[PDB]
C-alpha cells in the first residue's frame, strides 16, 4: 500500500516571498513580451496576491506554489510545471482565475533564458 496521509500548519513562506519572483518575472516580460499578453499576466498577479493576501488560497496551496517559484528561479521550468500541474491536479481551481496568467509567464521567462516549449 501507501497510504499518504500528510498534513502541516505551521507559519512559512511569505506572500510577497511568491510574489516577489512571480513579479519579477512580469517586469522581465514587461520588457520583452507583448504588452498585451504582459498586461494579462499582470492583471492575474493582481489577483493572486489578492486571492493570496485575502486568504483565497489554501495553506498547501502557497508551499506548492513556492515550489514552482523556487524553480523559476533556477530556470527551472520543467520543474515549475511539475509542481504547477501537481496544483493544477487538485487546487485547480484555486490557482484558476490567475493560474493562466502563470502558466504563461513560466514559458515566457523560459523563452527568455534560451529553450522554449518542453
Amino acid at each position: 500500500g501507501s497510504s499518504g496521509s500528510s498534513g502541516v500548519i505551521e507559519s512559512e513562506t511569505l506572500i510577497e516571498d511568491v510574489l516577489r519572483p512571480l513579479e519579477q518575472a512580469l517586469e522581465d516580460c514587461h520588457g520583452h513580451t507583448k504588452k498585451q499578453v504582459c498586461d494579462d499576466i499582470s492583471r492575474r498577479l493582481a489577483l493572486l496576491r489578492e486571492q493570496w493576501a485575502g486568504g483565497k488560497l489554501s495553506i498547501p496551496v502557497k508551499k506548492r506554489m513556492a515550489l514552482l517559484v523556487q524553480e523559476l528561479l533556477h530556470h527551472q521550468w520543467d520543474a515549475a510545471d511539475d509542481i504547477h500541474r501537481s496544483l493544477m491536479v487538485d487546487h485547480v481551481t484555486e490557482v484558476s482565475q490567475w493560474m493562466v496568467g502563470v502558466k504563461r509567464l513560466i514559458a515566457e521567462k523560459k523563452s527568455l533564458s534560451g529553450p522554449s516549449s518542453g
